């Protein structure tokens, strides 16, 4: 027998949360924020203070070489810094951004695109397509905005994005 057969025991027993390749884990995720926290960002405003961070990516890509510049909105932590207690949770820039996907899709879609559409390849129509976790938008395990998305991707941007 490969495999012993389970018991009724095991099976209530057993842990089977759901689990993402593109998402942080939840354990992932508590460590930024703990990590922030004793960073001395207030725990009231971690999520607000990682936004930073992610509208930063919608512009200059996620990429694990990507250079992270500027200060935040806490004096003596830097958007550098905040990316490398992202990295210290040993979840990856790009999943954390895309965690957030919804919200900076909120946020900056048909509003200001992505700063460098241009220089990537996309046509003015597929424009708020044009960054690097757009992938998340659409992710119901992502951080959703408070009413729902302000609309729907296009086909034309859902393909724009793939397309590269």
């Amino acid at each position: 027998i490969a495999f012993p057969a389970i018991t009724q025991e095991q099976m209530s027993s057993i842990k089977v949360d759901p689990t993402s390749n593109l998402l942080p884990s939840q354990e992932q995720l508590k460590s930024v924020s703990t990590l922030m926290v004793a960073a001395k960002v207030p725990a009231a405003s971690v999520t607000t203070v990682a936004l930073e961070l992610v509208n930063f990516c919608y512009d200059n890509g996620s990429s694990a070489y990507t250079t992270v510049t500027g200060p935040s909105s806490i004096p003596e932590i830097s958007l550098a810094q905040l990316a490398s207690i992202v990295k210290a949770s040993g979840t990856s820039l790009r999943k954390f951004c895309r965690y957030f996907a919804p919200i900076i899709w909120n946020l900056r879609t048909d509003k200001m695109a992505p700063a460098n559409w241009e220089a990537s390849g996309y046509k003015p129509s597929a424009k708020f397509a044009a960054f690097d976790f757009f992938d998340g938008v659409e992710n119901p395990a992502a951080m959703q905005p408070p009413s729902g998305l302000t609309r729907s991707p296009t086909q034309e941007e859902r393909i724009a994005n793939a397309t590269n």
